[PDB]
C-alpha cells in the first residue's frame, strides 16, 4: 500500500562463486519500493545519492542534485570498495543502479539515473518510486584471489539536497572460492622436493638425524576455511603408524623415522596414514607469492598457513649405504558448502649410513688397551697373549684389510737399544706393515645370527728374545702393537693400540 521513505538495512550474500568461471549478473534489489503515497504527491521526486562522488568506501556515484529539470535517462555507475575478510586487500567493483517512477493512472517504466529529477507521465506527477541495483556480469573476475569479499553500499534517500529521508545500507558479501588453486606449496621446491635426514653416528652403532621441509597450505580462499584435513602417508604400506626408508640396494632392510608438523603455532605428530583434522581458528598465517596450479591466474601474494615438517631419526646398527622413501602429503581444506577435493605433494626422503668397522672380543667386550706377557725364567720364553675376536661391521660384503701401523718392539724402559721383536697374528695370519686381506666370504658372517658380526678369529701377541737360543736381557720392557683394520673401497678403518709389557728379573 502506502509507504513512507526511511532508512533501511539490507544484506546480500553472493555465491559461493568459483574464480574458475566468469561471474553472472547478480541482482541486489529489483524494483524495491522506496516510497508511495496514493492521496498526495509527496514522493514524486525521490532521489538516491552516494555519500561521495569519488570516495569509494561506501560507493562513489553522483552525490549531489542533477543540473536541470531534464531527467537523466539510463543507469548510474557506482564504484564500490570490496575488502577481503582475512587479508584486508581492497578492490573496487562496479555496481549498477536505477530508479523508476510509479503513477496512479498510467505506466512509464523508464529507467532513470539515481539523482534524476522528476518527469510527468501523460501529464500526471509521480506517486512514488522503486530502486534497482545489480552487479554486472564479469565483475567478480576482477577480484585478485579467493576469499570472503565484503562491501557496504550506502545511499542517502533524498528529494533534493536539503531534504533527507534516511539512508540505505546494503551489506554485500561475496564468497569467492578458487578450488583449482588449492595446493600444498613448498617455498624451496617448485617441483621434485627432497630431504636428507643427515644421519650422523653418535656411537655404539646409533645414528641420529634431523631435517625439515617448509610448506604452506593454501585453500584458494584466503584462509577462510574453518578446518584442514592433512595426511602424511608413506609408500611402505604395512599397517602401523611408522615411516620407513628402504635401503636402495636391499629392500629387505629399513630405517625408521618420525614426523612432526610445526604448523603456524600448533604442534602435531603425524603417524603413517592417519589424517589430522585441524581447526584453523587458532592458526597464524603468512603472505606468500603462490602462483596458479593451472587457471585462473593469481597475480598477487595470497594468505596461506605456514608449516615446517620436521623429520627425526634415531636408529641402531643400520646396514651401510643409501636409503630412500617417499612421503605423500594430502590436504583437503574444509568447504562445508560442497564437496571440496583433495590435493597432494610428494617428498623424496633419503639418508646415508656411513660404513663402519670395529674389532671386539667374541664376548662383545672391548679389546684391552694393555697386555703383559708372562715370563718364565725356566724356559726363558714369554707366554703369548691370545684372544678370540670378532669384527663388527655394518658393511659385511666388503674385504677386511688388516695390518700393523709399525713393526712393534718390546723396548727396555731404561735402554732404547735393548729390544725384543713382538709378533702379532690374527685370524690365523701373521701380520706386518704389509696388509693382508680377508674376503668377507671367509670371515663366516651370519645371515641367520646378527648382521655384520664375524665368526671368531684368534688374536695372538707374542714376543721372544731377539737372538734365538739366548736369554732376554734383564729389565722392564714396553712396546705398542697398533692393529689397523680397514674395509674395502669404503675408506674407513679402526685402530686398536695395545700397550704390551714384560719384565725379566736378574739371575741373582
Ligand atoms: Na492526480
Amino acid at each position: 500500500a502506502d509507504k513512507n521513505p526511511g532508512s533501511e538495512n539490507m544484506t546480500n550474500t553472493i555465491g559461493p562463486h568459483d574464480r574458475g568461471g566468469s561471474s553472472p549478473i547478480y541482482n541486489i534489489l529489483n524494483s524495491y519500493l522506496t516510497a508511495y503515497n496514493g492521496s498526495h504527491h509527496l514522493y514524486d521526486r525521490m532521489s538516491f545519492l552516494c555519500l561521495s562522488s569519488q570516495n569509494t568506501l561506501n560507493g562513489a556515484c553522483p552525490s549531489s542534485d542533477a543540473p536541470g529539470t531534464a531527467t537523466i535517462d539510463g543507469e548510474t555507475n557506482i564504484t564500490l570498495q570490496f575488502t577481503e575478510k582475512r587479508s584486508l586487500i581492497k578492490r573496487e567493483l562496479q555496481i549498477k543502479g536505477y530508479k523508476q517512477f510509479l503513477f496512479k493512472n498510467a505506466n512509464c517504466p523508464s529507467k532513470l539515473a539515481l539523482n534524476s529529477s522528476h518527469f510527468q507521465c501523460n501529464r500526471e506527477q509521480a506517486s512514488g518510486a522503486t530502486l534497482s541495483l545489480y552487479i554486472p556480469a564479469g565483475e567478480l573476475n576482477k577480484l585478485p584471489f579467493g576469499g570472503v569479499w565484503n562491501a557496504v553500499l550506502k545511499l542517502n534517500v533524498k528529494r533534493r539536497y536539503d531534504t533527507t529521508y534516511g539512508t540505505y545500507t546494503i551489506n554485500i558479501t561475496v564468497n569467492l572460492t578458487d578450488k583449482g588453486n588449492i595446493q600444498i606449496w613448498l617455498p624451496q621446491f617448485k617441483s621434485n622436493a627432497r630431504v636428507d635426514l643427515n644421519l650422523r653416528p653418535t656411537g655404539g652403532g646409533t645414528y641420529i638425524g634431523r631435517n625439515s621441509v617448509d610448506m604452506c597450505f593454501y585453500d584458494g580462499y584466503s584462509t577462510n576455511s574453518s578446518s584442514l584435513e592433512i595426511r602424511f602417508q608413506d609408500d611402505n604400506s604395512k599397517s602401523d603408524g611408522k615411516f620407513y626408508l628402504k635401503k636402495i640396494n636391499d629392500d629387505s632392510k629399513e630405517l625408521v623415522y618420525t614426523l612432526s608438523l610445526l604448523l603456524a603455532g600448533k604442534n602435531l605428530t603425524p603417524t603413517n596414514g592417519q589424517a589430522l583434522n585441524i581447526n584453523t581458528a587458532s592458526l597464524e598465517t603468512n603472505w606468500n607469492r603462490i602462483t596458479a596450479v593451472t587457471m585462473p591466474e593469481i597475480s598477487v601474494p595470497v594468505l596461506c598457513w605456514p608449516g615446517r615438517l620436521q623429520l627425526d631419526a634415531k636408529v641402531k646398527n643400520p646396514e651401510a649405504g643409501q636409503y630412500m622413501g617417499n612421503i605423500k602429503i594430502t590436504f583437503t581444506p574444509s568447504s562445508q558448502t560442497l564437496d571440496n577435493k583433495q590435493v597432494e605433494k610428494n617428498i623424496t626422503v633419503t639418508a646415508s649410513v656411513d660404513p663402519v668397522i670395529d674389532l671386539l672380543q667374541a664376548d662383545g667386550n672391548a679389546l684391552p688397551s694393555a697386555v703383559k706377557l708372562a715370563y718364565s725364567p725356566a724356559s726363558k720364553t714369554f707366554e703369548s697373549y691370545r684372544v678370540m675376536t670378532q669384527v663388527h661391521t655394518n658393511d659385511a660384503t666388503k674385504k677386511v684389510i688388516v695390518k700393523l701401523a709399525d713393526t712393534p718392539q718390546l723396548t727396555d724402559v731404561l735402554n732404547s737399544t735393548v729390544q725384543m721383536p713382538i709378533s702379532v697374528s690374527w685370524g690365523g695370519q701373521v701380520l706386518s706393515t704389509t696388509a693382508k686381506e680377508f674376503e668377507a666370504a671367509a670371515l663366516g658372517y651370519s645371515a641367520s645370527g646378527v648382521n655384520g658380526v664375524s665368526s671368531s678369529q684368534e688374536l695372538v701377541i707374542s714376543a721372544a728374545p731377539s737372538t734365538a737360543g739366548t736369554a732376554p736381557t734383564a729389565g722392564n720392557y714396553s712396546g705398542v702393537v697398533s692393529l689397523v683394520m680397514t674395509l674395502g673401497s669404503d675408506n674407513k678403518q679402526v685402530e686398536k693400540n695395545i700397550t704390551v709389557t714384560a719384565s725379566v728379573d736378574p739371575v741373582i
